[PDB]
């Protein structure tokens, strides 16, 4: 849905210039004091308690004035709120300031990062020194009580206490300024670890981020080896299989995503799933933003969920706030969680007693407020898809195949399945299976779990980069699998397209691929490199056909074969390819007047280089796996 889905709704929960907090002069009288803008959210559940973290800037939204930071708990679901000051400021000056909270939950305690300054007015990254800057560690502790049958809850907060002097001066030659964590839910990871995002500043003014945790629950806290690239900040982690997952925020590019099997020690960029598929706008050169990700599990299955404005109007407008599900696998667009074209920003979301909610910005004239949502129609939607996924899985995991000359053969593989396409399609639209990336259709009849393709522009677009400002199949450039079972109806001219990889730019290069032509013989295509003919094949025979690509390698099979020149290197340089779009058959918008006459059937595409003995469990059982 284009807007925040039907059946959802939504308060202004910190409402700008009107919503009070309970303000402590330094003689020790509280007044409530009304405040310009709420910014930088983090909602929460511990113990039962919802806990929203927020900023509270008194007088202004600008980064650079007096600010503290704010806080709603409550124990019916929404339905009441108590508020309180969390962490005071310094009060050295009028801009003396406590910001952008990181948060993280065990037990029934809260653990808050946030950064402090006392007088200046630029900004972090571009101080002279660090003498003005501190991170200071917060402690919340959750209470439940109560009376005859209404509950209440009491938090009361620590005081603060600095990381500063556990702050090394350099990192592998790197000298340090300042660091903060990257905002936003942190984790507790399976080993008991409490596991802090950070970003870091250098003295030359450079940004980077780490890891920052701890294995004796606050007593101590280390700094991981690894890092990321210069450029990355606000970064956001969790737990997914084993691994970390980083996911960062970078201004003026698209975002980097990083993986590590210890704890932080060593990093490898994740080219095979999630890094460079989400970006800061259509064009990717403006500011970007922060983003929540958090791990979840949705009718039994672990999932994981992303937000981020979409940004059309550029700069720091931040329109348009999205939300995203993804099994490290397939990625599916739950829609926009925001009202038309008003501007969001920073957000956080929240899964409790099987209920969705979130917690974000909205901004009107740079004053700010935060909205507390309720996504009954967004998770409807949601339990819908999984429920899919997990079905077709399965189904497709217990077919009985065939038995190899060395009960049942080796199964069929679902792991890194990312797309299907099969029986369903219907106008212009061949559809995933998987629900997530349908393929463009044209000049095509229906027939049993496919296509059959006739005249000018025939054939199916899988698209790529084709996919506009964010890229799903991002993993294509690094490794890719795709198969498809065919058969040859009409013999061609001369050459013709069957299926393959092409690329963006000039002329109609391609990455990878496999064609036909007028002597019955095979034509693959291999980078750049003349295509020479081999082999021989039949009119109105089936055919069994995989593309394969890793390392910088391509192969073709035919009937679980490889073709001549299968092995060879397709793309040199270290700059990844930018594949466009897959192909099945002929479509063109334009240029010669292709007119493949081909029929394709159950196109599958993996997001890694399928072994050999997979290869032939395929094509030993293609005749198996189609949505009848
Ligand atoms: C500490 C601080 O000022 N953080 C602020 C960041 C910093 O500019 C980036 O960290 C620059 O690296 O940007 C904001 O202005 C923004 O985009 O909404 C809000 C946030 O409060």
């Amino acid at each position: 849905a284009a807007s925040l889905a039907p059946g959802s709704s939504r308060v202004e929960l910190f409402k700008r210039k009107n919503s009070t907090v309970p303000f402590e002069e330094s003689n020790g009288t509280i007044r409530e004091r009304v405040v310009h803008s709420f910014r930088i959210p983090t909602i929460v559940n511990v113990d039962g308690v919802m806990v929203a973290i927020a900023d509270a800037r008194y007088e202004t939204s600008f980064d650079n004035s007096f600010i503290e930071t704010a806080v709603k708990y409550s124990v019916d679901d929404g339905a009441t709120w108590n508020t309180q000051i969390a962490i005071k400021n310094s009060r050295a000056s009028s801009v003396s300031r406590v910001m952008d909270a990181t948060v993280i939950v065990k037990g029934n305690k809260l653990y808050i990062l946030v950064g402090s300054f006392n007088k200046t007015r630029n900004s972090w990254t571009q101080h002279r020194d660090g003498s003005d800057w501190e991170p200071l560690l917060v402690v919340g502790e959750v209470t439940k009580s109560a009376a005859n049958g209404k509950t209440t809850a009491t938090i009361s907060w620590g005081k603060p206490v600095s990381l500063k002097p556990l702050f090394p001066a350099e990192f592998d030659g790197i000298l340090t300024k300042e660091f903060v964590g990257g905002v936003g839910a942190a984790i507790v990871a399976s080993n008991g670890n409490l596991v802090y995002p950070v970003q870091i500043a250098d003295m030359g003014g450079r940004v980077f981020t780490k890891i920052m945790y701890s294995e004796d629950d606050g007593n101590t806290w280390k700094f991981a080896e690894g890092r990321s690239k210069f450029g990355c900040s606000e970064p956001a982690v969790l737990e997914w299989e084993g691994k970390l997952i980083i996911n960062n925020r970078v201004d003026g590019n698209r975002r980097l995503v990083y993986e590590s099997s210890d704890m932080g020690k060593t990093w490898v960029e994740a080219l095979g799933t999630l890094s460079h598929v989400w970006t800061n706008s259509p064009t990717s050169n403006q500011q970007d933003c922060q983003s929540s990700f958090v791990a979840v599990t949705i009718e039994g299955k672990r999932v994981m969920l992303f937000t981020h404005p979409l940004n059309l109007k550029g700069r720091w407008m931040r329109d348009r706030l999205h939300l995203w599900m993804t099994d490290n696998q397939r990625i599916f667009d739950v829609g926009q969680i925001s009202i038309g074209d008003e501007n969001s920003g920073y957000s956080s979301v929240l899964y409790k007693d099987d209920k969705l909610y979130s917690l974000h910005e909205i901004n009107t004239n740079d004053v700010y407020s935060l909205v507390f949502v309720r996504l009954i129609g967004e998770l409807q939607l949601m339990k819908s898809v999984v429920r899919t996924w997990k079905e077709e899985d399965n189904h497709l995991a217990s077919i009985c195949t065939p038995v190899v000359p060395a009960g049942c053969g080796a199964a069929v593989p679902t792991a890194g399945l990312v797309g299907f396409l099969s029986h369903s399609a219907n106008g212009s639209v061949w559809e995933d299976v998987y629900r997530c990336v349908d393929a463009n259709v044209a000049n095509a009849e229906r027939v049993p779990n496919g296509l059959k393709f006739n005249g000018v522009g025939g054939g199916a677009v899988w698209p790529v980069a084709r996919q506009g400002q964010t890229r799903r199949y991002q993993f294509a450039n690094y490794r890719f699998t795709l198969v498809a079972t065919v058969t040859i109806d009409e013999l061609p001219k001369g050459t013709s397209p069957l299926l393959g990889a092409g690329l963006e730019g000039p002329g109609d290069a391609k990455l990878l691929g496999l064609s036909y032509d007028k002597n019955r013989q095979w034509r693959p295509l291999y980078g750049a490199a003349p295509a020479s003919p081999t082999g021989s094949w039949e009119l109105h025979k089936k055919y069994h056909v995989v593309l394969t690509m890793a390392d910088r390698q391509g192969s073709v099979y035919v009937d679980g074969q490889p073709l001549a020149g299968s092995g060879n290197t397709v793309v040199r340089g270290a700059t990844l390819p930018d594949i466009s779009h897959f192909y099945i058959g002929g479509p063109r918008s334009k240029g010669a007047p292709t007119d493949s006459r081909v029929t394709v059937t159950n196109v599958v595409l993996y997001n890694r280089r399928l072994n050999s003995s997979e290869i032939r469990t395929l094509f030993l059982s293609q005749d198996m796996i189609g949505t009848d």
